[PDB]
């Protein structure tokens, strides 16, 4: 007996739309008890005051609890709900449902898709963006690796994380308790939480050594980055949820995952490199895409290939919204489909101005 | 007579930045008296309350007036200043300077780049988005065609237009004169002005017959569109400025212009088709690009290739900003350069959700 | 027979925050079976893509269903949920819970607070913003009056309404059945739905005669308006929910409601007039305020007291957001409390650029 | 000889609108050679990418240069141009023209309006938000104080300052020279620049002693604040421009200035205190207002009088824009006129969440 991971990319009409998942359950294509993780793009602003993330999670947990005959708390304690807000540009709201079954297939020669889930403890507000978050996330990434039955960190192609943020109220509550936070800015606290979580991935997978990580390097030393980490902050949770996605020889999945790294926001070559790494070597094989998952960010230099842009200066549109619109459009122009996962703010995720990109594809 | 058109794509540090144009004049590469048109991307929001367009026009007219020893009003009567606001995503602020001289070189056995300029009369607020603007623009397009020495409408590849819009103050002005405007929404009035101007192009070039155009069809009948029209609305002007760009046998330019039409916002094939129509058939020949000029818009269906997006539903970001970020990113991923011209809102400019795209290239 | 209305203004930490309402129920101060209506301010953008309204309604319906031992569908059929998004400026998110019980005490001398609730039938897309909605709302307002036991329309001080809007699917469905909608714009359909609902109130209360109302007058004739109507649009419902709030001789409530009409967005005199109409005649008595409820809008003239503003020209901030922030600030400067209900878009609710304002106060 | 200060509040139709000033000059009521300072509200977003400030300054300097027969550079060396962007809510765009004459008019009984102007040297990027800017501003405030013929710092009621900010290019320059900037964020650099300049005012006027000011206290110790300072950041200048406004015994002005300090954003009592300090003691005498000038900010506590708001959490609308809309709305409700000067970001200007407010009134 081995594991078989099935992945379903489901378009949504609204944050609370569960009809697509319900159709796959009522037809028997998805056993709801075998759902291990759901990764969504919700049509909020994707920043601090984005409540479509919790709206989407509450609706899915409410639906799965009534189908499984259990409580909502038991659902959210077992299944990872990672909602990335912000569907700018042509990016299509959707959810990606990860299902894991235990089938009895012979050990075929080769690595197939594997998935592992792990949660961290709740963090205090004054712990975000600091080593407490880095070390706790690294421990959970190793836990999710064994949950996915993956030994070689080279076989990990994507580590999706949902992490907390700071609000004005939580920063006030920390000041009243005599504590200091990593940054006094709610929007900027999302970057520190994403960066600390990303460095935790690189630490766990051996991508960077521990003697290089410190509080002063977080969101400062852009030479330190993971090539597979993908982290997203949200007001709706106080801990970190980790989804490790890779390939294992002890897998009966009809899917594989490959990945690459975009050097900048318009790096279309990395998109095709990630497709080839997933077994898709031509445009005619593009129908085997299950989903594309990528990180996007505005370069700290304020330029792309020596060309100035205003993402860091635009006070009307936060730069994470612009980055999502840009990279999603780039990926959409390559694969012919805008319904792909793009998350903004790639601190320590790929180089400065770039980010990891993975492709889940049929075989 | 023998015309030679030279085109300079100049990066800008701010809306009022004239240093790049001043350097090209002081080096002798540009005779300021031969400048006929300037097409700019300014880093305002590109909608109603975008004053970077007028800031850039005033700065350029003031500089050219002092260099030429003439008044600012004589400059704006002679040189077309078309400032398209909105540099979203990775799009780089810049201006494109068109210089036309009468050289004594033989007509190479082929059509080369030609440019023609024409202005319309000022419109009253109640004329925007109606037949008065359509017929007046149609006349100016023919006027600019003979300025470009282009007889066959088949040889016209891009018609850039700057047209007015409605503000709350101008709508009140029309009411106090007993007149009603085409729409009581300032942002939506830009669409009516862009569409009426675009229909004037299609009428002048024989793309649609006049018996099919009417007030009720403007911004309603999306079957009527020009394949080369590119219109941009602005608060800083009260008339329409026309720039006809094509190829003519009476041209000694070392440049040509080709074009295609994007069927939707992610139509990368149309970008490559426009490149091939301009003589670039491989990635290695892409260094011959002078500039790429394209229209972008949110499709009225709210979808791209059957995939929903929120451009028409996002009350925080107007859909013309989203469309500019998307199509510029797509073009940038193809040509490797985000410093290209993309204008949003393509009413009657290409199909619904698409727009014409032209490339000016060296030979 | 005898009614007692209790009103609780509860601050919320997020759209899904039910802790304040839960504390009042667990302490025994609120019997959840006696809740008849909940009027909330949710911290979404208050425009088209505001999902905090459904998020807040879903959370309250989910919580009350488990406390009452009934289904969520039965809760929304029993309790009126009117969620007004947009808490701009200093406006404090909160909910206002209306409790109506049947006590066995005689009606104290004078008229005391009375509340009545009624729902309309579901509307087809082609009926919104037209006479079908006006007459249907008018019927329900008259129905809710006797449910509140109010005979004299002079004793009605506030009519809060939640009304539907048009979406891309509902518009396309109407043309599929050979019908045309009042407007092809989702945001503008919210204004027509608010205006039609407001005209239904004025018709029911005898503020305007039926011979003056027609399809052409809806959102056109700003001389026709109600002085107590307060309407708010939302995507989460297909009918109109009506809350009539007034004073009745057959009431044992310890509260009363008075009201006035703001002639413009900065009409502080109207705020003080509404306070005295509710029995508060000095600054020292402001602690008797339970809540202040007001409508806000941008004047169609684009001016306030002869002074231009940019609300109708600002493409970065929707004008309904600006209007809510202004009137909330004006009320807060008078009562010393920014936690008051202010709803935007006051079509036929007060004069053009103004709106009704009511005060619920202790006696 | 004796000085006479005349102040003109002029409504504007656009950032580049000089028609109101031209009417007062063409009528002979204003001698353009006697203009010493112009304080404007321009309808840009009032944050980083607000180019209406430079647009207004360029348009006004260009106009006054042609009227005076001198160069534009000589005008900006002579006249203070302080353009504060952001006209949110109902706030009316306008400019305030300060004219100073040497008349032979009797010394009115009392101290009357006096104005003084002074400029600092240009600051290097590493000097913004630090003691170099504080000490340099303090000297210029003393220079403008004696320029206004004001001896007692108690007679200074308003010190308006325009200060620079940091851009990506200026940060690289400081980095290339081996220097570090106070903060690596363009938007937050406006706060540090505003705070350092404000502390320079308090230092110059003796409001706080020098031993309390340091680099670590800037934008941290909110107990240190000036009660008359009003600072505004802009990209269009590299130094600080200071306008000292007060009352002097050596003045023949028909005007006086009083002031108060708003304790929070809704402190209407402070508005009335500023009116009475300026000699306006009843509602009928508010027609003597020339202009009201105030600072606004979002309190770092995220609350107003114990009531939560979303200004520090709103990722769609910058909190300085919200603060301007609120405080302008509050002042408008008191004086009945939205055309008053309100500036956002009040670091070390009044208490945390408050700001100085001054009134210029006729006598
Ligand atoms: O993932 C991103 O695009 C940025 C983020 O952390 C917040 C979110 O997704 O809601
Ligand atoms: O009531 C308002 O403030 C505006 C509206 O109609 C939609 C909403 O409530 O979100
Ligand atoms: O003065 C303000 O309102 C805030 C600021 O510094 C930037 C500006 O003025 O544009
Ligand atoms: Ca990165
Ligand atoms: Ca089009
Ligand atoms: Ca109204
Ligand atoms: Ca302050």
């Amino acid at each position: 007996h081995m594991q078989k991971v099935e992945v379903f990319r489901i378009p949504t009409a609204s944050p609370d739309d569960i009809s697509g998942l319900a159709t796959l359950i009522d037809s028997g294509k998805i056993n709801p008890a075998e759902i291990v993780a759901i990764l969504g793009k919700t049509e909020g602003n994707g920043c601090v005051n984005d409540f479509t993330r919790g709206f989407a999670t509450q609706s899915l947990a409410m639906y799965l609890a009534e189908k499984l005959g259990i409580s909502r708390e038991e659902v959210v304690k077992k299944v990872a709900f990672i909602m990335s807000g912000g569907t700018e540009g042509v990016m299509t709201p959707h959810i990606t449902v990860f299902v894991r079954k235990d089938v009895a297939a012979p050990a075929a020669p080769g690595k197939r898709l594997a998935v592992g889930v792990a949660f961290t403890r709740d963090f205090l507000p004054e712990e975000l963006g600091r080593m407490e978050q880095v070390n706790e996330v690294a421990r959970a990434v190793k836990e999710a690796m064994k949950d996915a039955q993956i030994d070689d960190p080279r076989d990990v192609h994507f580590v999706q994380i949902k992490c907390p943020l700071l609000t004005a109220e939580r920063i006030e509550d920390a000041k009243r308790r005599g504590k200091d936070v990593v940054v006094n800015d709610t929007y900027k606290s999302m970057a520190y939480s994403r960066g600390a979580s990303a460095l935790g991935v690189a630490l766990a997978l051996g991508e960077i050594s521990a003697d290089k990580i410190s509080n002063e390097a977080i969101c400062h030393d852009w030479n330190l980055y993971s090539s597979v980490a993908s982290t997203s902050a949200g007001v709706e949770l106080l801990n970190d949820e980790i989804i490790v996605v890779g390939n294992s020889t002890n897998s009966a999945s009809d899917l594989v995952i490959g990945h690459s790294v975009m050097k900048d926001a318009i790096d279309a070559d990395a998109v095709r490199a990630a497709l080839k790494d997933a077994g898709i070597r031509s445009d005619d094989e593009m129908d085997r895409i299950v989903n594309v998952l990528a990180k996007a960010e505005a370069a700290s230099s304020g330029t792309v290939r020596g060309r100035r842009n205003t993402m860091l200066d635009d006070s009307d549109i936060n730069h994470t919204r612009s980055a999502r619109a840009v990279v999603n459009a780039v990926i959409a122009s390559v694969v012919g489909d805008p319904m792909v996962y793009v998350s903004g703010g790639a601190e320590h995720q790929g180089p400065d101005g770039g980010g990891p990109i993975a492709v889940i594809a049929r075989v």
